[PDB]
């Protein structure tokens, strides 16, 4: 219902774009993107390495992107309070470059006629929400928003129902990462990050991560109580949570899985999932929950040590929450 | 010195084979392999993807396989009780086929006429050591030796040191580990793991260990206060330890740091290293040590709750710490 | 229509099997594999690594298996002598263990009443037929029968129009072809092929193949004219033969493109694929076509020395064409 | 004794700054890299994921490079015309980023005192040189020159004993190629070549390559005669050359392989290598051949048509034949 435009056609801007075909929730009207011209773009989300080929028509047709039939209105332009959003009827705007992430840059699209921007990325100043987590606090009055990273859409909806029935004292999360676009293929410069420069098909990389400190400003109960780090591995997606936590009140390992498997099936149905399954992580390539707890891979030390694991297909599960959120501001205007 | 036997030209076979040349504390004199014939030990033993092609001369020379000129007795035997070690002069024997890790099967290399067995993976039975953390509690009286598992060689050289300072109330280990000769190269039969078929190229892959829990058994102190899992991911060589752990007493960070550091010096040297360098996994290829400390990769979220990083090449570190407990079993006779 | 058995539950065994129910050209009624269990057969046909979860639904249900509500006879016999494949109803047997390849040990299916053996492998005396190739000189009075290799299932339909049109004077062949369950994830034991033991994630490793000899036995007048080799490379699934072939006739590049899109769109449709497409690997991940000429990858020299591309998924096409066969079998008895 | 400046301290700049300190051939006295600062590059040369950690000593000491006690003269300039070369004292600058590829640009640093340039890529209109083939054709007039490209390097020397001796009417190459850092980890932009914008991880990718062709301009007796393409597949390392060719006079196997093994041992030594053994890509990390012929992988189809397989170290070998080229060059001076 909702007319969306998207800033940036990377991997999330066409998964994004991708997703919203796909549940249909939102309409993708405009897409900007200053280093992808048209017939690229055509080649871009046709094709697709991970997730495979467009179940559906896409087309360049008299300047615009054809997909599933609708025509999409793209801009290339460098500079976000020069794009005419407005023109091309596009109320939301997708900030997914992961250059604009603060609200004075993000804001920039509001200039070019937009009413409405998503971050997605976390972002320093402009509320963040997780959907099924703190998804019900946003209102008419916050013009931008930043649905968080991909990391904490995993940990924060299952530390919510452990904190909920259990208690989380304090809580040291490990994700073990997917490579992403930011790596290099063989030993290359990453000036700010040195460890990120090096050959992402060769090593296993420490990376620092807010993911896990985030998880306190979507639960502020949990704020000052988590903290973690990741690993880069050599898989083209999918990633795993490693959460190391104490609970004080006494939880039996079947009883973790039983208020689990409880808030899959009931109101975070399709965002945490709940598994017995022997899966392992290509089990979720374009599986579109925020987070699915593997019961058979964690392990408790007692009933108030716990080493909780969960999956996230770090694309596909995010860009479904990016159209998910837009969805839910839709329903609340 | 001491004269060794190796039973099984693995990765561990070979690799043991190849430190010993390399340290020159023990001298190899038998091999015994029923799978790989002598022309094919050249081969195997020559070009290694992982190490690189062996520093030295190896050829087959009258029907022994000749290293660097010592000319090594080969066997051909499927059954253990028949190999005649001792007509060999095989003091010590390595045990590494990974079948005969019960004092019982072990036990068989006596029969052929060895004196001692060291078993080169973790024991049901067999009594297990970790050099730098319990070789001294070794004496003459033992003939059946166990040298643990290459994670329970990385884990316990640090948890003795954090233990030591600091205590160690409780801790959860995560192992993101290379692959091994036990996992397909596409979903395959592995009837009693069902993760450890699937393709170890696509996957990260969730599996059992009992590494962290067999710390409790050469530091007694920790009995019951750790267990753990590990990841499988797609790299050929080194895996790295994740300690989650609560110290009873107050640590800060850059406290852990300076009493690692110092292990790293004293006592400890060459089987627990330190490092403040922006590492990857690969930095550590070929690396000696049983535990590198990665003082930059790790995190704390107070004085009391830490996550702990320890780098490990699982195939070459081990194999120095065979040879190394081999060569203190010899200084005790 | 045709009920059909299949001995081995490796990748062929499960991907025709996937195959028959996706098209439903054939109707599977019974499975024999000795070391993988009915529990085991859900867990491995349900999640697959590459061609992800069965669209459809499996369950074990009182001692079968029971594939989109089809119940299906589970057999364990070592000896392929022994499989009651007649009780069952199993008028063909898909023999895909790759250990039964000649006609003596293929034959064994008819002593348990199967009517007819389709070796999902080349063999070294059984007719070899290849689909849109020579698959019309099959008749009824053939018993056992071979689909040969998916190597020689991309080169043969390619060749055929290359000869049909100009005339190939000679030809050699490389397949850079994705990494099998027969090699080695480490360094490890292949005493027959030396290289195929050395660590599949790390090397590229030369390999001999028959299968471009083999097509001068699909297209008799081709014999002697084709040979070949092949590179494994670090990759779970889909492969490409490049073909450098002396043409009799002159042939400029345009007019190669011409004959195989015509061929393509008319007698070898789902067969033989044309794309002009800046395709890779993945983009052919489960594409169902034995063979897909890549117009831009490939160059001429001259209007007589050519190179030609085509992509072939070595697991997913000639699983399709094995059930191709068949049911090209069931029209002609 | 020449002395050196190396203009970006990429994968071919650190590794010829290597192969100059190993080799002793030259002595490298300045680099300029405007991305790179001092401190950065002690790290970026120290620790290599693909060659291992650098043997030797490296540190910043009062703002110069110093590598094995000699110290490097470190600019940062973005434009070459203001590189003060003179001053530093390189008489010979290694141009080694990829963009200044022309004479004109090349050019820009004789104006910083660089008395001669050697460019570390193949040039549009730079004479083109590779060692053991045409390098004694250079002269003291030219200043500005091209060491070709890895592939040319590999090819040209096999091509010249094969044509030398039984003379090829026409080949086509193809090249087994290792990933570089034009490649992405993920699909990601790449505007004027699109399959190289895929995945690098995921995917066997072909591309174009002029180094069949360039060939024919240090061998000129071969232009017109060779062309080929490339397919980029997931290796860190290594690359290999796949040359099929129809010969004037006829070539058993077993005289190509005299004649090849024949040059490798007398005037070719250390550029093309010979070899009979069951080698697999990894058998050459880190060799410094050009090309090494593999004796077991080709094959013949008749004695005027065979396909000729030889290895190379894409990033060492044409690192060390840049180093080579110099002191071939200070030689005639
Ligand atoms: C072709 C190779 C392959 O990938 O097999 C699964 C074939 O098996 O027929």
């Amino acid at each position: 219902k909702v007319k969306v435009g998207v800033n940036g056609f990377g991997r999330i801007g066409r998964l994004v774009t991708r997703a919203a075909f796909n549940s249909g929730k939102v309409d993708i009207v405009a897409i900007n993107d200053p280093f992808i011209d048209l017939n690229y773009m055509v080649y871009m989300f046709q094709y697709d390495s991970t997730h495979g080929k467009f179940h559906g028509t896409v087309k360049a047709e008299n300047g615009k992107l054809v997909i599933n039939g609708n025509p999409i209105t793209i801009f290339q332009e460098r500079d976000p309070s020069k794009i005419k959003w407005g023109d091309a009827g596009a109320e939301y705007v997708v900030e997914s470059t992961g250059v604009f992430t603060t609200m004075e840059k993000a804001g920039a699209h509001l200039q070019g006629g937009a009413k409405r921007v998503i971050i997605s990325a976390p972002s320093a100043d402009a509320p963040m929400f997780v959907m099924g987590v703190n998804h019900e606090k946003y209102d008419n009055s916050l013009k931008i928003i930043s649905n968080a990273s991909c990391t904490t859409n995993c940990l924060a909806p299952l530390a919510k129902v452990i904190h909920d029935n259990f208690g989380i004292v304090e809580g040291l999360m490990t994700t073990v990462h997917a490579i992403t676009a930011t790596q290099k293929t063989v030993d290359g410069p990453s000036g700010k990050l040195w460890r990120d420069g090096r050959g992402a098909l060769q090593n296993i990389i420490p990376a620092s991560t807010g993911a896990a400190k985030a998880v306190g400003k979507v639960i502020p109960e949990l704020n000052g109580k988590l903290t973690g780090m990741a690993f880069r591995v050599p898989t083209a997606n999918v990633s795993v949570v490693d959460l190391t936590c104490r609970l004080e009140k006494p939880a039996k390992y079947d009883d973790i899985k039983k208020v689990v498997k409880q808030a899959s099936e009931g109101p975070l149905k399709g965002i945490l999932g709940y598994t017995e399954h022997q899966v392992v992580s290509s089990d979720f390539n374009s599986d579109t929950h925020s987070s699915t707890f593997d019961a058979g891979a964690g392990i408790a030390l007692n009933d108030h040590f716990v080493k909780l694991i969960s999956w996230y297909d770090n694309e596909f599960g995010y860009s479904n929450r990016v159209v998910d959120l837009m969805a839910h501001m839709a329903s609340k205007e």
